[PDB]
């Protein structure tokens, strides 16, 4: 009820009080830790509304003030009449930023308060969605000088009038299963790439084909759109010493923009809410490039470094993993597209933890996700105990719409 | 009630029913996960349930459940408890107990080996000198001139908690660390306090970077006594690199025998406070943590200096690059000298098949992800992509506080 977290490298010890304001459930019990699992009416809404608005009015130095009470009453009357309510702009901006402040899996939260919010709640069709999305992508990209942004489409209603971006990110490469047996392009999107073509996408069948957005408006059938190619900034990957690296023909996109999540604010569900920041290098170099289920390039790379692939113990995978990540970071820097390395980003996160501890009483953080997928223990987050708990407003994972949409 | 873990790399799904035989608290709640926190006299009343649970288990495993042998041993243990307040394990129960503590060790990546453990029964030991001798024999048997073999030595159990056997060392073989007046350390920063207790206790310190601490040994609640392990018993490996000839001029070496001696073995409710055990190193324990943690030997800067890396910007990944070379060097060195060692690719792959096998044969495998995933190259080892349930089975190994914090000094 006054839990402590120790850093084992610096002996700094922090006291967490924020967790007793925790609301949702984690997956763990005192009998079983599920720390490493990827996925663990009118009456319901008003308390959720009340909970959120109380924190909002607290944060603006106006807890228990006339303006505060007036809003609680106004919101109560709207729920009782309509079955829901609408957020004020300012509430909506606060909510969005706080959902980012609460994502216990994001290492990047030092930035949480710098988030440009684009209120797309007046949108009604998928063409409108496309327009809004294009504008997001162009604003956030900013010719390589990336800026965090989120775009918020209309909240859930009866629940068969949902807005969704069917893509899991705004910008992703296609995947096709070949007669050969191997996979061409990105194997993570095969399923979605099929559903695209089935809806009429004229696939070029390449290894790096920017997918078309599939947008669903007001619970209607999903429609296809190509993002203006001049909007999708991409980066050709070269190595600062390995001249031959460019011949693997690798590129990656500059803008990471998660588009399949659900934002919950004060009991309201915003099911379409793509948001974007900028990459930490290991996300592309370690995961996208090297995972077995992804582009899986280690073998090809090791082979050109003429490493001894004869036995695991030469650590050829490890050697090649590093140079790949050096190449990712080098290319982005040379092309002036914002990117942060895992050292700098984890170091930023420790400052941000310490700031949230002294300024908020804590910081929910999921160690399994915060510690980079390479070089863990030489980055300072490895030595840092973290408590993970679920606060609201938050981003939540949601089922792929195709598993749930009625056609 | 069943639970499922997915492998996100292979889509294999496993079902855990083993967690239903689970006892101790995790530290987690439905509200908070403490999955990354390092640290999450027993009366007569509480002992026979624990004895019975253990002995039902043992007898199950030897295919004798409900036998006469089983019922008599239950009765016999009951009697011992009500007559003496404690009880004594048979040899075969001890062995089985200690194999299972290892099998249940959720933070141990080496568990495929659990059924091959050499148990040394040291329950007749009465004095520190006695402990020394037992320990020397352990070291020598386990080392086996570099062909390492897993072993554990088990000293008498806790009684009233006033007569505890303890090995004050955290590992039987570990180097000293000496804080200097300038603020810097010579040797292993992690052993400064304990090294200080050793000097306090009469040890004459060489004051070098790789000085093997003396054993500090407590028997029957008495004050502990010093003993130098015989240096001919201390296998060491000097660290060189297969391509970099300057690496040996860093002056590094490490001991071959990893032997944790600070944990408490719990079997059937009995508490063995001195049960030092040992196996063989995974390369990354030395090469990443021992050598490259900032609060340890901290050699990353010196190594990257020699490699002429660009050290002016973290994004050159000079730290990451020097780290791998070092790890290549540790493994090269152990292999050339014929000392058993396993790399992390090999260790995790072995672990994944053990875990799978355990699920089929036993209905689960408690695994702590935070500890199982190696501290470099995380996602190119198959453990990274593997969901894991963490839960506490007995018999088990527990952390216990350091003795100097608890010991009542006799004089
Ligand atoms: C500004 C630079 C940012 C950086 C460097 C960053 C970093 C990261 C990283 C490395 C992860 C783990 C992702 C993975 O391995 O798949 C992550 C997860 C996440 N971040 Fe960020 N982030 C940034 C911006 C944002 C923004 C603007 C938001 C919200 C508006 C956000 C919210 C999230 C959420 C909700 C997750 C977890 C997603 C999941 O469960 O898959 N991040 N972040
Ligand atoms: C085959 C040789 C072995 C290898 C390579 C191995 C591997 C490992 C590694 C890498 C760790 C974590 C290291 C750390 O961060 O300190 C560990 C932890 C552990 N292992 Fe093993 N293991 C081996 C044998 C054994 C044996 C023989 C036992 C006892 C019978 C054992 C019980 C444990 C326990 C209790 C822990 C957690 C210790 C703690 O909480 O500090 N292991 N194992
Ligand atoms: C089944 C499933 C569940 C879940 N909660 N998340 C995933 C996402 C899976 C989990 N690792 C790979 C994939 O993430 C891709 C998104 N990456 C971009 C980023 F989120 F990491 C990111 C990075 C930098 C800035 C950002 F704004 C940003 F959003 C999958
Ligand atoms: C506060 C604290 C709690 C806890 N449960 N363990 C520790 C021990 C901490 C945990 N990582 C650093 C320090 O261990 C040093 C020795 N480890 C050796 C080994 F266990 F990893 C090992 C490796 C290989 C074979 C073995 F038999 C073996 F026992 C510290
Ligand atoms: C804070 C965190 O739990 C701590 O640094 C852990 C992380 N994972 C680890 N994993 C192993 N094998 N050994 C360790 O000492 C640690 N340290
Ligand atoms: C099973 C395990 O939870 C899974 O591999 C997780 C581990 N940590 C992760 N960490 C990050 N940042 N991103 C991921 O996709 C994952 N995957
Ligand atoms: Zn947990």
């Amino acid at each position: 009820r006054f839990l402590k977290v120790k850093n084992w490298e610096t002996d700094v010890v922090l006291t967490d009080t924020l967790h007793l304001k925790s609301t949702l459930e984690t997956g763990c019990t005192e009998h079983i830790c599920m720390g490493s699992i990827m996925l663990p009416t009118k009456d319901q809404l008003f308390p959720l509304a009340k909970e959120f608005l109380d924190q909002y009015y607290s944060s603006i130095k106006r807890f228990g003030s006339k303006a505060h009470m007036d809003r609680l009453e106004e919101v109560n009357k709207e729920i009782e009449s309509t079955s829901t309510y609408q957020l004020k702009d300012t509430e909506l901006i606060y909510g969005a930023k706080h959902a980012w402040r609460n994502a216990s899996r994001c290492v990047g939260r030092i930035q949480w308060s710098k988030l440009q919010v684009f209120d797309a709640r007046d949108c009604t069709t998928a063409h409108g969605m496309f327009n809004y999305i294009c504008n997001h992508v162009k604003y956030a990209t900013n010719k390589g000088n990336l800026r965090s942004a989120i775009t918020i489409f209309p909240q859930r209603t009866d629940g068969k009038h949902d807005f969704r971006v069917w893509n899991s990110q705004l910008i992703r490469y296609a995947g096709y299963k070949q007669p050969d047996g191997s996979t061409l392009g990105d194997p993570a999107n095969v399923q979605f790439t099929e559903i695209c073509i089935q809806q009429g996408w004229k696939a070029p069948r390449g290894r790096f084909d920017v997918l078309p957005l599939l947008l669903q408006a007001n619970g209607n059938d999903p429609e296809l759109f190509q993002i203006p190619p001049e909007l999708v900034l991409e980066v050709p990957i070269r190595h600062p010493k390995f001249d031959w690296f460019k011949d693997l023909g690798l590129k990656w996109y500059g803008l990471p923009a998660v588009s399949n999540m659900l934002l919950e604010i004060g009991g309201l569900e915003f099911s379409a809410c793509p948001f974007s920041g900028w990459y930490m290098g290991t996300e592309i170099g370690v995961r996208d490039y090297c995972d077995n289920s992804r582009y899986n390039i280690l073998e090809e790379v090791a082979k050109k470094m003429d490493l001894d692939m004869r036995k695991t113990s030469s650590l050829w995978k490890d050697q090649a993993l590093v140079e790949i990540n050096i190449a990712v970071l080098y290319s982005f820097q040379s092309d002036k597209v914002t990117i942060v390395d895992h050292h700098s980003a984890t170091e930023s996160f420790i400052k941000h933890m310490e700031n949230e501890y002294r300024c908020r009483g804590g910081c929910p953080a999921d160690w399994v996700w915060i510690v980079p997928p390479m070089s863990g223990s030489i980055t300072p987050v490895f030595h840092q105990e973290m408590l993970n708990y679920r606060l609201t407003p938050s981003f939540e994972y949601q089922p792929d719409p195709w598993n749930t949409h009625v056609w």
